[PDB]
């Protein structure tokens, strides 16, 4: 219930965009008959591909004048014309004299032999050598990450086999494959590079060309199989009992391959569950159990938690007002006073406090979903002083920090000072810490739930399984018997699944269907089908019309050249259309730049409740949360130019996060290394210079094309922080956005539409990293729907603006028209250096109308 929101713009621009429109060949659709009876000014995309059917990706065995990694010859180096025979001695020898002269390496090995699988050593490689395919079941800690992979490497340099060994591993997340390969680097006295390389996303240290170990991603190895897995022997799929989404896609590959080519060497390695589900799926392969030294630990919930604690709090069915009628008549009552949606941080510390008057020395490993609650939870304890350096030592363990206070909770700590490791879901399966005894359990799960309908990636704070909560407990009884701290009423543990919902069935499946034309694997359906569980038909149903929309497929779901090149980049295929038409309008590198920071936690650090002046400075007089991004990028490339203290010195003075802005700076130029291997020329990626407060066309063109990748994520500002979602529903302005206000006062906007890229529900609606726009660019590239009466015009059912028919219904008409381009374009990149002198002018008017003065906007105000 809002005013059509009226559009000042000039009458020169009215001709104008009706001029090119008639020289595009393009009617204005004229008005209705009657104005309570609308019509859409929304026009139609402006070939018959062949169909393709069932297709195996295809394999080869390790050769010794082939590098598996660069996936090329080897026509220069010593190992050039060499011998299998020369090379499997040499790398032999090699080892033979490190293991002897390094005295730290023997120390390292001495260790290597104390860890569970050592035992099981002799029976796994003897099944891997018979069977195609073979399951290694066993507990998390046992070292079959770390250890299989050696063992199969050691047994062919051992004897004498090396030349005919390359092993592949696949880690679900992006830090467990680096972390490993970083692990596993150190277990040979050597650094990454040498013999245990990895390559997650955007990020490699590629290993030697024979007798290697490479630690790559699930979504990596897929898009580097366009060739085919050439010059692999052991394909080793790690953590398959996460049910990774990717994961569980390689499966159904890698199941093809064993099919058709036998002699591949596929090691499948589960936690303790059920693997009869994966042993059925890969023709009944054995199942290699791996067990050790175990400890009975005694498991505890809230009702048990507030009795020996004697806690008491602050000011579906609520399971704390359930209780055992043999708890204390008080416990009952402090538990009923605590909420189940929020984690009680309070109690932790007591808890932290109880372990402290058992007098037992140990590490306590805390399970919180999200970083937001472990740097709460870091925050609670250092304000007391009583968690001093000099008694505590608090260490965080997430996926979004430096790898070195990752590596710190394995340190041993002076003696007397306890260890506490608030860590998320990586500590529960992928790694284990050594000095854990005590365990405290959230019982809460962080999932990315994204619902299609509203576009709504909801980070909620769901309950975990019967086997998280097992698992977890597991991870405390591996020194002595442990305490493990279950934060859920002993009634709430009924009310829990057996199992999650595996990634398949809860998540977009548009990435992993482009991957299945790309491989060549048939039909997307087809395929998902044959998946160990397949996915729900609305998920594949979305899936395809999300890509038929981009011009990704066409109507018989064939791989066009635009859906190629979307295919080929490693980010969403929406992001990935907008580079595309950044390379057009000679934009690309800004947009390659943005595009990139979205794979990455925002490089700005939190210092109070909103950012202060120097962060807001970024931004400029543009609103923008992406233009402060590319504001930083730019700023931070002339702080390189003084050496690398210089960078130091302005990241620590700006108070900026230098890890993010290299990772942001070294995914940018990948992203540029594909558009041009694609075609698309250098001249339209190169590194432009541009101005946050003044006059800036290049900049305008940006934002507009920023509004088509976020699309359908755009809203409308009332008042403060509430703005209007484009289901009709009330939201609040996340407080790290630049456009966010003091503490109740009133931001004055140039205009009321701003796109976003995140939306939020935690508990009430929040867009983080809006970017203010015009209602022209909101018509062109933010909306689909637009639709109109002669005076008002309707833009996806909500916002009303009073403007000009023709001018809609021809800046409806330029998109329609710049579709066609990408199209013709992406069929031939070249063509951006000498395009038409017609469609030279089309593009001047989406950069005309993507100026603020457009819509007689002034931004120095
Ligand atoms: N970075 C590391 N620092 C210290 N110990 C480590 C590290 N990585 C692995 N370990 C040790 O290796 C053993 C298990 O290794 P891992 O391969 O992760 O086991 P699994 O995959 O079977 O759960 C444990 O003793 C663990 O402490
Ligand atoms: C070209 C340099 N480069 N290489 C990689 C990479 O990770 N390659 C890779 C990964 C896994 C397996 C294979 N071999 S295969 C497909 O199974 O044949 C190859 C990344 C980068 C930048
Ligand atoms: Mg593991």
């Amino acid at each position: 219930t809002v005013e059509p929101y009226k559009v000042n713009l000039s009458q020169d621009l009215e001709h104008q965009l009706q001029n090119i429109i008639q020289e595009l060949n393009l009617e204005i659709l004229p008005p209705p008959e009657d104005p309570s009876v609308p019509v859409a000014l929304n026009i139609g995309k402006l070939p018959s591909q062949r169909q393709n059917q069932v297709g195996v990706v295809p394999w080869s065995p390790p050769q010794s004048n082939w590098n598996p990694w660069t996936s090329s010859n080897i026509d220069e180096g010593p190992l050039a014309f060499a011998t299998p025979e020369q090379i499997s001695m040499d790398l032999k020898n090699e080892l033979m004299y490190q293991l002897e002269q390094d005295h730290d390496l023997q120390a390292i090995l001495q260790e290597r032999e104390l860890l569970p699988v050592k035992k099981f050593e002799s029976e796994i490689l003897e099944a891997i050598s018979q069977n195609s395919v073979v399951i290694i079941r066993g507990a998390t800690g046992c070292g079959k990450t770390t250890q299989v992979p050696q063992f199969i490497l050691d047994d062919f340099i051992q004897n004498d086999r090396a030349a005919e060994c390359n092993i592949v591993v696949t880690q679900p997340r992006r830090i467990s494959a680096v972390s490993v390969a970083e692990r596993v680097a150190f277990e040979r006295g050597e650094e990454p590079g040498k013999s245990c390389g990895y390559s997650v996303r955007f990020e490699s240290i590629l290993p030697r060309p024979h007798a290697s170990i490479m630690f790559c991603t699930v979504g990596v190895l897929l898009r580097k199989l366009e060739a085919g897995i050439r010059g692999i022997s052991h394909v080793i799929v790690d953590e398959i009992h996460e049910r990774d989404i990717n994961t569980d896609f390689l499966l159904v590959v890698l199941r093809d391959v064993v099919q058709a080519y036998p002699e591949v060497r596929i090691v499948l390695m589960s936690a303790t569950i059920d693997t009869s589900m994966f042993c059925e799926y890969f023709f009944n392969c054995p199942i290699i159990e791996v067990y050790g030294r175990t400890y009975p630990v005694q498991e505890y919930f809230l009702e048990d938690c507030i009795q020996m604690t004697h806690f008491v709090p602050p000011p579906d069915a609520n399971c704390n007002l359930i209780c055992g009628d043999e708890y204390g008549p008080e416990t009952r009552l402090s538990m009923s006073q605590l909420n189940e949606k929020e984690t009680p941080f309070e109690l932790i510390e007591a808890l932290l406090k109880y372990i402290e008057t058992l007098n037992v020395p140990g590490a306590v490993l805390v399970f919180l979903p999200g970083w937001n609650l472990i740097y709460t939870m870091q925050k609670h304890l250092e304000m007391n002083p009583h968690f001093g350096s000099h008694r505590y030592q608090i260490l965080p363990l997430h996926s979004q920090i430096p790898r070195e206070e990752q590596r710190k909770v394995f340190d041993p700590v002076p003696v007397g000072v306890t260890k506490v490791i608030l860590s998320t879901n990586i500590a529960e399966t992928s790694i284990t810490i050594n000095d854990v005894v005590y365990v405290i359990d959230s019982c809460k799960q962080k999932v990315k739930l994204f619902t299609a309908h509203n576009n709504m990636t909801n980070y909620a704070t769901v309950w975990a399984s019967k086997t998280n909560l097992e698992q977890r407990k597991g991870r405390a009884g591996r020194v002595r018997p442990g305490f493990c701290f279950h934060l859920c009423s002993r009634a709430r543990f009924e009310r829990l699944e057996t199992h999650m919902t595996p990634e398949m069935f809860r998540t977009p499946l548009h990435e992993i269907a482009l991957s299945i034309k790309l491989l060549r694997l048939g039909g997307i359906g087809q395929f998902l089908a044959k998946a160990i569980e397949p996915p729900p038909l609305d998920a594949v149903i979305e899936a395809e019309h999300t890509l038929r929309e981009l011009d990704a497929l066409d109507a018989n779901d064939e791989l066009t050249p635009l859906g190629r090149i979307l295919a080929k980049l490693p980010i969403e295929p929406r992001f990935g259309k907008m580079m595309i038409m950044g390379c057009i309008f000679y934009v690309g590198d800004a947009i390659c730049t943005i595009a990139a920071a979205t794979c990455f936690p925002e490089p700005f650090i939190n210092e109070g409740k909103r950012l202060g002046y120097i962060h807001r400075n970024f931004a400029g007089n543009r609103f923008s949360d992406h233009v402060a991004l590319l504001s930083v990028f730019q700023a931070w490339d002339d702080a390189r130019m003084g050496g690398e203290e210089a960078e130091i010195r302005f990241c620590e003075h700006k108070r900026l996060n230098m890890a993010t802005l290299r990772m942001t700076w070294e995914a940018k130029v990948q992203l540029k290394e594909i558009l041009i291997n694609s075609g698309f020329p250098e001249d339209c990626l190169l590194t432009q210079v541009f101005t946050n407060t003044g006059p800036d066309n290049n900049l305008d063109v940006v934002i507009s094309l920023l509004a088509f990748g976020v699309y359908p994520n755009v809203c409308y500002h009332k008042e403060k922080r509430k703005i209007l979602t484009t289901e009709g529903r009330n939201a609040l302005i996340h407080k790290s956005s630049v456009n966010c206000p003091f503490s109740s006062q009133d931001m004055k906007y140039p205009s009321p539409f701003f796109v976003f890229g995140e939306k939020i529900r935690t508990r009430a609606i929040s867009a983080k990293g809006m970017t203010l726009v015009t209602p022209l660019q909101l018509l062109l590239f933010a909306s689909k729907k637009v639709q109109s009466d002669g005076q008002i015009v309707l833009v996806d059912d909500w916002i009303k603006l009073q403007i000009s028919h023709e001018a809609a219904a021809c800046i409806t008409g330029l998109r329609a028209a710049m579709e066609a381009l990408v199209v013709e374009v992406t069929k031939q990149p070249a063509i951006i250096s000498q395009l038409d002198p017609v469609n030279e002018r089309m593009l001047n008017m989406i950069r005309q109308i993507s100026r603020p003065s457009a819509a007689g906007i002034n931004l120095m105000i």
